[PDB]
């Protein structure tokens, strides 16, 4: 086997094991703040921040044919000055080692209009209905496209902390995404199969991406903690 | 801290670390078969089997005031000769060290008519609507009563294997129960708060209980694997 | 695979997951005190206490032929009113589920004069030279006999805490025993091969045994903490 | 807490999570070969290869004052065409993020003549007696100096695989280094206290360094596997 793991209950500014892109920064308060915010703490429209764990992960082996199973968890929140006008969302994803930020707003920094997507697999938390979207805030599974292969309703709550759990079982190629609000005693879950061998390169970096509304502030997105474990078998 | 854990991908007949009650047995095939079955593999009505992990778990400390966080997973299935007439269900639970089987059928071997329940906490997978029940097969959280404190719809499927995950976070006293059918790419999740300090004794045994229909065969219930981890803090 | 593990930084009187034999007790102070002691804290000669983890461990599989790898750690100490007259020692061991205390003093509660030993594997910390012994306090590897298959010098220290680590690698059948005194910055290590398949039953209980001098007080032995992990492969 | 871990039973050429310096390469055979070798497999004198795990480790916190505990293991070997003329050795170490190779031969690529050492902590396996050295191959604990704070005899064996275990317990600041030859059923152990807070920077990279004899071939050094875990407390 080949394994890797990590856990933090907080971020540390300038931590050398995280790559930051876009507007993403880490506050003295230990928060990974993905989007730029006004004085009064008001998200600025057209913000785009990404953050990637520095060490590349070995996700599958062309030689042995093995695919890793993995699991990630995190806590996050968003703040919306106007609960009625949200945009655009947050995503957890896997991409090529040299991944750079893509289009903002509704493309969540991952993808691009008029272009087939890099090899990017993501789990989205989407607040804004684009043409390709279902109605309402949803959770989705994106496989090389911002046009989700499967979705589900996300009972979101402004300013409350959401506890997220993502899991991938190589044995069934089944990806599971669950989200829970302890404050609310509320919960959501989504699942589908994903072939990692056909959607990602052998080695990838994993991380976060979030965007504020194109022309509106939408909501800011902050990640509070992060945990992650991968097991690639012999 | 104080921890304990275990994992098996199969059961072994006569394994000395499992307590069996009722009709529960372990097949040569490595299945923990909770209910008695006809020649043709047809569940017998009024069957009741329970099985408990032999070592008692330390769930909370009256001295320090600490409460354990824990997590359990398992795979299970049921077989119903007649999909239209199911009964009664299966449960995962925690009870006092000296726990014995209670009433069958709709009481899931856990509880009793006309009696306040021992200190029993359970997560149920309920196939039969009793008076106290909501309509349809559901998943529930029972806290000393068969009358669930909270429920959710269970998209079940005859003969398919369900992958279950139960979690308890002392920090928020939030219990989470999730169930997934990889065959179906289908999933369900439930959550609520439970005060272990007021609902269980310091030490408990954890295990399985299932019942077939009172006067009908309902469905049989088999557990295939079991994993479990507890962490009681200083 | 099949795994089990546990960890405690202290013992709790009456803990239901420990079996006590002989004079062994657990103090309110969280110490597993193996031998009986005078008012003034003076060991009584001919004391014999054993303690076993309640759940039986699956050490090897006659069917699959697999053997578990495992690891145990603990902290312990002894007190000797007279450093010049020590006896007899302490042992960590594995034995049959129904193991009962054997001969005391130099037999460490494990074995018997004039009898071939049950299926008992042990790692000893031996303070008293019996006929079969090398000179000086030593650490040994006993395989069904109190006459160690291999030994090494133990730089012991009265009243100081020793940190012990025992490991078993099925892949090489190599058992490793290491002991460290942080106070002293001193350390000792021993290793040899042991065939578990030929020296123990499939299932065993693991635990501690200690004896005070036959006609002298020797030293008392206390275990402070215990950790343990086993992995039996498919 | 803050943790990180990893395990590999083999290296993969071009793996993106390892930094290679000097002559270090990874063979198709999955071996991390630290030193350059003739056609016939004969070490070339004045070889110097280092290899570092790419992600920086958080070893202590100036803010909280906490220091990590950690553990590393590995398998390694050396080949000596002439068992009577060995040089110079291998080391496991921790250094600053931007660590570069230093002096070769007896300086093990870590240090320099006439210079006080960077903040480098190491555990050495030393085959050649330099002026500062004790007689015979030894294991040592180097703290900012190639002049070991403590040493012990190393019962080495040409061409056999050694299994190494290094541990650091913040609670006692005690570093433990153990080495075992299963082929030989032979073992060695060393321990001393090390103040990480005064000998390393908060963040470091960990890795391997080995050197062949100045003017002689000495022995080659190959690392076969690597495991590592760190836990930095709140
Ligand atoms: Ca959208
Ligand atoms: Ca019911
Ligand atoms: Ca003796
Ligand atoms: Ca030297
Ligand atoms: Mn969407
Ligand atoms: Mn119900
Ligand atoms: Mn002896
Ligand atoms: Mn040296």
């Amino acid at each position: 086997a080949e394994t890797v793991s990590f856990s933090w209950n907080k971020f540390v500014p300038k931590q050398p094991n995280m790559i930051l892109q876009g507007d993403a920064i880490v506050t003295s308060s230990g928060k990974l703040q993905l989007n730029k915010v006004d004085e009064n703490g008001t998200p600025k429209p057209s913000s785009l921040g990404r953050a990637l764990y520095s060490t590349p992960i070995h996700i599958w082996d062309k030689e042995t044919g093995s695919v890793a199973s993995f699991a990630a968890s995190f806590n996050f929140t968003f703040y919306a000055p106007d609960t009625k006008r949200l945009a655009d969302g947050l995503a957890f994803f896997l991409a090529p080692i040299d991944t750079k930020p893509q289009t903002h707003a509704g493309y969540l920094g991952l993808f691009n209009e008029n272009e087939s997507g890099d090899q990017v697999v993501a789990v989205e938390f989407d607040t804004f209905r684009n043409s390709w979207d279902p109605p309402n805030p949803h959770i989705g599974i994106n496989v090389n496209s911002i046009r989700s292969i499967k979705t589900t309703s996300w009972d979101l709550a402004n300013n409350k902390v959401a506890k997220v759990l993502i899991t991938y079982d190589a044995s069934t190629s089944l990806l599971v995404a669950s989200l829970v609000y302890p404050s609310q005693r509320t919960s959501n879950i989504l699942s589908d199969v994903v072939d990692l061998k056909t959607s990602l390169p052998e080695w990838v970096r994993i991380g976060f991406s979030a965007a504020t509304g194109l022309d509106i502030p939408g909501e800011s997105h902050d990640v509070l903690s992060w945990s992650f474990a991968s097991n690639l078998p012999h």
